[PDB]
RNA sequence: AUGGCUGUCGUCAGCUCGUGUUGUGAAAUGUUGGGUUAAGUCCCGCAACGAGCGCAACCCUUAUCCUUUGUUGCCAGCGGU
């Protein structure tokens, strides 16, 4: 699907520099071009079609996607990326706990669903003034960190990650679950508890609107599937 | 040997717990950090997320007005002592 001859391009094959690189990931670093890693895209593309090719298979069972991404350089383009096929992100801080201790949040899932509905669809006026923003400011701070999550309903069947090192926590936290974790791993980040390793940047932002782009458009193939 | 009741630390701001995680284990995190407050007071940060008992608010008293109600209270303008 996706080529090298787009990444190139856009700038996926820049790494970190030479001091902050993992040891692990030295089969796939092509070398250093002006003391920064260069990776090789011969080993990029068919490890990223590799991942593509089964987001095929559970999009073709309506499985819940959850895309991952909180660096604040693409907080902005992990939400639309999954609002076109309507799966779900974490946009801002992922709550430590957030899937082994889902029943402990799915209590905090319902209080964002109540305080949604009594904005809009409640229509209750004339209620205690300086008790109505402490209402209203909570359903900013629950929109904040748990809207991407609102209409999910339990715990998801994939887990696509942008670092693998700034999301160390979210990876452990389907390592012990058993969901399989499809992330992009640049070079300073530990693939271990990823099972599909995509290498490539993460700090360009049409690197990483390339990446949820595809992503995306095998979800939107699957729920057309 | 106790029940009920009290003193005191001390009206000092604290003492916990479920789920989760880390640790072989006693346990730790949550409760720490940045500011702030009378205050675990509030905001922000943070593998934590939530909750309870205590921190405040609801009770009483004092302070200004307003209306209804005027005797055993009152006496302003209104007859005479
Ligand atoms: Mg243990
Ligand atoms: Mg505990
Ligand atoms: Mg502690
Ligand atoms: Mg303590
Ligand atoms: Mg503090
Ligand atoms: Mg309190």
């Amino acid at each position: 699907t996706v080529s090298m001859r787009d990444m190139l391009k856009a700038g996926v094959h820049f790494g970190h520099q030479t001091r902050y690189w993992n040891p692990k990931m030295k089969p796939f670093i092509f070398g250093a071009r002006n003391k920064v890693h260069i990776i090789n895209l011969e080993k990029t593309v068919p490890m990223f079609n590799e991942a593509l090719a089964e987001l095929n298979k559970i999009a073709s069972r309506k499985g819940k996607i959850l895309f991952v991404g909180t660096k604040r350089a693409a907080s902005e383009a992990v939400k639309d990326a999954a609002l076109s096929c309507d799966q779900f992100f974490v946009n801002h801080r992922w709550l430590g706990g957030m899937l082994t201790n889902w029943k402990t949040v799915r209590q905090s899932i319902k209080r964002l669903k109540d305080l949604e509905t009594q904005s809009q669809d409640g229509t209750f006026d004339k209620l205690t003034k300086k008790e109505a923003l402490m209402r209203t400011r909570e359903l900013e701070k629950l929109e904040n960190s748990l809207g991407g999550i609102k209409d999910m309903g339990g715990l998801p069947d994939a887990l696509f990650v942008i670092d693998a090192d700034h999301e160390h926590i979210a990876i452990k936290e389907a390592n012990n679950l058993g969901i399989p974790v499809f992330a992009i791993v640049d070079t300073n980040s530990d693939p271990d508890g990823v099972d599909f390793v995509i290498p490539g940047n993460d700090d360009a932002i049409r690197a990483v609107t390339l990446y949820l782009g595809a992503v995306a458009a095998t979800v939107r193939e699957g729920r057309s599937q």
